[PDB]
């Protein structure tokens, strides 16, 4: 395999995390290769599910326990921390919230966050590479609750970083929330896209394609899919009740993808740096709840 940049994976990796048999575990959670047996059967469904009640409180509690563990996270993001040790302490966050980290085995995923240095679009590993001194780091949250899983992201600053990445990050968070505000009962989910490139474009940043928003509920992922780039021909109008993210990829470089042999990594296949932005959101009438919001500081970590 060719790098496409700096970056390489630090091996071996810690032994699988055992998760107490107390919590409560998703179907792919035992499955040999991690398949979602309920994902698998709404595969190539359009149809949206209009949450009930009960449904908007499960998801309200998971969102909220899983902004806890990605402000963890956040808290420990400094030089010389190794991913493998933000993932450790991810792990702990969610048992001790009575949750499963939903990433976990899906689909044989490893390890129970996804930590994307630099050149990583999404879904890196986590390993025992240390974070260096101007790595940008995004950490992606899942927990599963009470048969609930709530989705969120971040990238963060390690130590000082350049101007490109303080304009990268920025610019992505931008996007996200430029999205966000557009959301609301009637607005087709294929605008988001629209949206999310004109701001990209202008900034000179391209719009990672392979990788779309997506309905979050009773499944990790399911209808609708949400593309973030522009003219997209994603299928569906938002409505009260719906459930899904939004977690613009924005690029440095150029938009094109490829993966790791480990099967996760995405990297740009330029090598230049990519970062992103994930929130949960509700639809309501007044436009949407961000579920996965920060409740007690007005901005992002980045920022703060
Ligand atoms: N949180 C994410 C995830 C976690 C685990 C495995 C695959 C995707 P994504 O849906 O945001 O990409
Ligand atoms: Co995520
Ligand atoms: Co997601
Ligand atoms: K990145």
């Amino acid at each position: 395999y060719r790098y496409t940049g700096k970056l390489r994976p630090h091996y071996p990796l810690m032994p699988t995390r055992p998760v107490p048999s107390y919590i409560q575990r998703p179907d792919y959670a035992d499955h040999p290769l991690g398949m979602s047996e309920s994902e698998q059967a709404l595969k190539g469904t359009s149809q949206i599910k209009l949450l009930s009640s009960e449904d908007i409180e499960g998801m309200r509690l998971v969102c909220r326990l899983a902004r806890e563990v990605l402000d963890v996270a956040a808290g420990m993001i400094k030089p010389g921390v190794t991913t493998e040790e933000i993932d450790h302490a991810v792990h702990l966050a969610c048992i001790a919230r009575n949750c499963y980290p939903s990433p976990l085995n899906y689909y044989n995923f490893p390890k129970s966050c996804c930590t994307s240095v630099n050149e990583v679009i999404c879904h890196g590993i986590p390993d025992r590479r240390p974070l260096q001194e101007g790595d940008i780091v995004n950490v992606d949250i899942t927990l599963y609750r009470n048969g609930y899983h709530g989705d969120l992201n971040e990238t963060f600053f390690v130590g000082e970083v350049d101007d490109g990445a303080r304009k990268l990050v920025q610019t992505t968070y931008e996007c996200l929330m430029q999205a966000i505000d557009a959301v609301k009962p009637g607005v087709r989910y294929r605008e988001l896209g629209n949206i999310i490139q004109k701001h990209a474009q202008a900034n000179g940043f391209s719009v990672v394609r392979s990788y779309c928003g997506h309905g979050i509920h009773k499944l990790m992922h399911t209808a609708p899919n949400v593309p973030h780039y522009a003219k997209n021909k994603a299928v569906g109008v938002m409505k009260s009740g719906h459930v899904f993210t939004i977690e613009p990829m924005i690029c440095e470089g150029g938009w094109q993808d490829e993966t790791w042999p480990d099967g996760w990594t995405a990297v740009t296949r330029d090598g230049k740096r990519s970062a992103q932005f994930e929130h949960t959101l509700l639809v309501t009438d007044t436009g949407c709840e961000i579920l996965t919001r920060r409740l007690d500081s007005a901005r992002p970590h980045f920022m703060s």
